[PDB]
């Protein structure tokens, strides 16, 4: 049987109960996805790109090359994988740490189960108070590797397969497709962004190449933009006098970086924002035992400093 263990995900004040796939079953689903995705990376990862923050150096490239734009949905990143395990046709969603849950739909066409890997976000529909799964892109559809073709071909393949699918009320998520708008369409972009934000929780926008094949991992040509300067960092309290530190993952030692005004419990993790030269407390995190690493900190400072805004960005066009 597929050895499962139950789990509940909470997003935006709502929860979803799912069977987390465990042990050798988890191991086999992951190894199956690695083969279908033909990823020979020596480390377990999803066959999908992680965006990079937009930098002012990128503005040239944005204006030479072709790109599409969409809202950055705020929810959980999942690769959705249709396969067959021990004879049964299975729909799974895998997250970035390689944790596998079943997410079953009634009406998935049996072709998908020959090997579909679609990329998306599990998220909540504000208007409907139901979960939605929003598909960003496809890697393999019914056994056909679509990853090296251009974005419009990938969506053509994906939409083709699901063309006869209908959701039914008992399905655990509303399957929906990311509408990507061309980066030369500012008024169409703004309007799409306004409609998008009526339905979803968004964290800015994502800008993606119209024609490059799928990258797996950090994709230096997939850009995200946070609205305004609302970057935060999680620091560890290294002193009761609020000395905040940041983790160096290869020393495995926290390094002192600043100091907060107030009394703080050593070893806690505080989410802070930067304002006028110092970091300021926003909330303590009881759910974390580790600060953000140096890399995340260095890059967030650069972004704070550069202060790119969505209106600056959409006015380049
Ligand atoms: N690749 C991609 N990611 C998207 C898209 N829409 C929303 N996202 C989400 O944006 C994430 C970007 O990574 P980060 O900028 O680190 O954001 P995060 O994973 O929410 O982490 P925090 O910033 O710590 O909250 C992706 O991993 C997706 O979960 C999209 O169209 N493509």
């Amino acid at each position: 049987n597929i050895t499962t263990e139950r789990a509940v995900l909470t997003l935006n004040g709502l929860q979803i109960k799912l069977h987390k796939v465990v042990g050798e079953s988890r191991d086999d689903i992951v190894a199956k996805m690695k083969d279908l995705a033909m990823d020979d990376h020596k480390f377990p990862r999803l066959p999908g790109p992680n965006p990079v923050s937009i930098e002012r150096k990128d503005f040239e490239k944005l204006k030479q090359n072709k790109y599409v734009v969409s809202e950055k949905t705020d929810g959980i990143r999942f690769m959705m994988f249709f396969t067959r395990v021990f004879g049964f046709k299975v729909c799974t969603i895998i997250d970035r740490a390689m944790t596998v849950y079943l997410l079953p739909f009634k009406n998935i066409p049996r072709v998908l189960f020959q090997g579909s890997i679609f990329d998306g976000e599990l998220c909540v529909d504000i208007v409907e108070k139901k979960f939605a799964f929003v598909l960003f892109d496809a890697v393999v559809v019914s056994g056909v590797t679509v990853s090296q073709m251009d974005l419009a071909s990938r969506f053509f393949a994906m939409k083709r397969s699901l063309k006869e699918f209908k959701n039914v009320p008992e399905d655990p998520a509303i399957l929906r497709y990311k509408e990507w708008i061309p980066l030369e369409h500012p008024t169409i972009i703004k309007d799409h962004l306004k409609k998008a934000n009526a339905i979803y929780h968004t964290d800015g926008l994502i800008i993606m190449s119209v024609d490059e094949p799928v990258i797996y991992g950090r994709n230096f040509n997939l850009f995200k933009l946070k609205p305004g300067t609302h970057h935060t960092i999680d620091f560890i309290i290294m002193s009761e006098d609020g000395t905040i530190g940041i983790f160096d993952p290869n020393l495995r030692k926290n390094v002192p970086v600043g100091k907060l005004d107030g009394y703080y419990n050593k070893g806690s993790i505080v989410e802070c924002g930067f304002a006028d030269g110092t970091w300021k407390y926003i909330q303590g995190r009881s759910d974390k035992n580790q600060a953000n690493d140096r890399l995340t900190y260095e890059k967030t400072l650069l972004n704070i400093e550069e202060n790119i805004t969505i209106d600056e960005l959409l006015d380049l066009f």
